[PDB]
């Protein structure tokens, strides 16, 4: 289960079609249904300012690096049981690689 760099342009389209409805990426962006994801890489789960998380997300206690992010997005409910993120996952590894490649650039 390992991250390789991919197309940033493809993961931008995957983000907008699958994530943007619940999330934002810019600094000082609004919390919508899910939390703003700025500075997500390097931070642990459940740690964005002013967002009310489920205990499941906090208690998971994992660093959001590229591999843990990729495992989470394969199937969120399996990785964090009781998470309120209503998302089934991205099954293809290529799509997760592309999304993370985009999301690392967008969220810093
Ligand atoms: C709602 C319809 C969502 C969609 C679609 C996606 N996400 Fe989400 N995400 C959502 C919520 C409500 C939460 C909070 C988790 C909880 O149960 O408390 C999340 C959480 C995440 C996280 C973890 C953030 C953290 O721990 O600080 C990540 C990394 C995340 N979401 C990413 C993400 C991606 C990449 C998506 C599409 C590809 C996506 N989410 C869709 C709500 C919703």
């Amino acid at each position: 289960a390992e991250f390789k760099a991919g197309s940033a342009k493809k993961g931008a389209t995957l983000f907008k079609t699958r994530c943007l409805q619940c999330h934002t990426v810019e600094k000082g962006g609004p919390h919508k249904v899910g939390p703003n994801l700025h500075g997500i890489f390097g931070r642990h789960s459940g740690q964005a300012e002013g967002y009310s998380y489920t205990d499941a997300n906090i208690k998971k206690n994992v660093l959001w690096d590229e591999n843990n992010m990729s495992e989470y997005l394969t199937n969120p409910k399996k990785y964090i049981p009781g998470t309120k993120m209503a998302f089934g996952g991205l099954k293809k590894e290529k799509d997760r690689n592309d999304l993370i490649t985009y999301l690392k650039k967008a969220t810093e």
